[PDB]
C-alpha cells in the first residue's frame, strides 16, 4: 500500500503509494508520478537515476529522475519480487509463477528464467554480476541468463558481504553462510519461525529479526553476538546506520546500539511501518501504511513528515 523508502544520490527521498513520490531532503514535495492505479513496490534507483516501480495496472515503470516517463515494461505474469538493479543497469524481478526477468535498460527484455515455484522475494547482485534469489532453493545465476548453481523453504533476500558470502535465512530458522561457488560455510540455528531478511552491519555482523520479537546478532564466524527483545512481532528487514547504529520497525522504530542496547525508540503511528532508511547525512526514514513519511534525526526526534494524496 506503501513502500519503503530509497533515497537517491542527491539525498531524494522516494517511495511509492497512489503515486511515486519524490521528497526534498527538507520535506518538501520534488514531484509525484502517477503509474498507474496504484504503486506496488519500493522504488529502485539506476547509478543514472533512473527510478523503477511496479504498477497494479500489470507494467513496470522507468520514470526519470524530473518525474517524467521514461518506458513502460507490460509484466505478462503477476510480478511477485521488486525490481533490482544489476551492476550494469540490467532489470531482475521474479513471477508469481518461477519466472525471473532481466529487462534491458532500455525497457526489452534480456531474458527469463523458469524455476518451479513462485519468486516472492526480491534478488541480490554479487560484485561480479551472479544474481541470487531464494524460493524451493537459493539459485545463483549468471548476468547472462544460465544456472551458475543452486543451493538446498526461504521467503527472505539474500545479503551479500564484500568477501562475496552470501547469507540466507529460512523460515524455520536457519541462517545459512554460503560461499560464492555454492557451497555451505556454515549455518546458523535460531529454532524460530523468520520472515526478515539479512543485512549486514558493523565488522560484517549479520543482523534479522525472528517473527516473535527477537532481534539477532550474528557474528561472522557463525557465532551469536547478542538478541534483543521487542514485545512485538519483526517480520521485516533491518537498516545499518554509518554508525553501525541498527534500525528496524516492530511496533516502533527501534534504534540498537552496536552492543545490542536501545539507543532510542520512535512511534510512528498504530499502522506497521517499513524498513527504515538512512540518508549520508545520518537521517532515517521510514513510511507507515497511512501514507506517512517520517524523516527522524538521528537522536530519534522527528524531523519532519510527508503525507500522500489518497491515504
Ligand atoms: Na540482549
Amino acid at each position: 500500500i506503501t513502500s519503503a523508502a530509497s533515497i537517491g544520490k542527491d539525498g531524494t527521498i522516494y517511495f511509492g503509494s497512489d503515486k511515486v513520490y519524490a521528497i526534498n531532503p527538507d520535506g518538501t514535495e520534488k514531484w509525484n508520478f502517477y503509474a498507474g492505479y496504484w504503486t506496488v513496490t519500493r522504488p529502485a534507483i539506476s547509478e543514472d537515476g533512473t527510478i523503477y516501480v511496479t504498477s497494479l495496472d500489470g507494467h513496470l515503470y522507468a520514470i526519470n529522475p524530473d518525474g517524467t516517463e521514461k518506458w513502460r515494461f507490460k509484466t505478462e505474469k503477476r510480478i511477485e519480487s521488486s525490481p533490482v538493479i544489476g551492476n550494469t543497469d540490467t532489470i531482475y524481478f521474479g513471477s508469481y509463477d518461477g519466472h525471473l526477468y532481466a529487462i534491458n535498460p532500455d525497457g526489452t527484455e534480456k531474458w527469463r528464467f523458469k524455476t518451479n515455484d513462485a519468486i516472492t522475494s526480491a534478488a541480490s547482485i554479487g560484485k561480479d554480476g551472479t544474481i541470487y534469489f531464494g524460493s524451493d532453493k537459493v539459485y545463483a545465476i549468471n548476468p547472462d541468463g544460465t544456472e551458475k548453481w543452486n543451493f538446498y523453504w526461504t521467503v527472505t533476500r539474500p545479503a551479500i558481504s564484500e568477501d562475496g558470502t552470501i547469507y540466507v535465512t529460512s523460515l524455520d530458522g536457519h541462517l545459512y553462510a554460503i560461499n560464492p561457488d555454492g557451497t555451505e560455510k556454515w549455518r546458523f540455528k535460531t529454532e524460530k519461525r523468520i520472515e526478515s531478511s539479512p543485512v549486514i552491519g558493523n565488522t560484517d555482523t549479520i543482523y534479522f529479526g525472528s517473527y516473535d520479537g527477537h532481534l539477532y546478532a550474528i557474528n561472522p564466524d557463525g557465532t551469536e553476538k547478542w538478541r534483543f527483545k521487542t514485545n512485538d512481532a519483526i517480520t521485516s528487514a533491518a537498516s545499518i546506520g554509518k554508525d553501525g547504529t541498527i534500525y528496524f520497525g516492530s511496533d516502533k522504530v527501534y534504534a540498537i546500539n552496536p552492543d545490542g542496547t536501545e539507543k532510542w525508540n520512535f512511534y510512528a503511528g498504530y499502522w506497521t511501518v517499513t524498513r527504515p532508511a538512512i540518508s549520508e547525512d545520518g537521517t532515517i526514514y521510514v513510511t507507515s501504511l497511512d501514507g506517512h513519511l517520517y524523516a527522524i534525526n538521528p537522536d530519534g526526534t522527528e524531523k519532519w513528515r510527508f503525507k500522500t494524496e489518497k491515504r
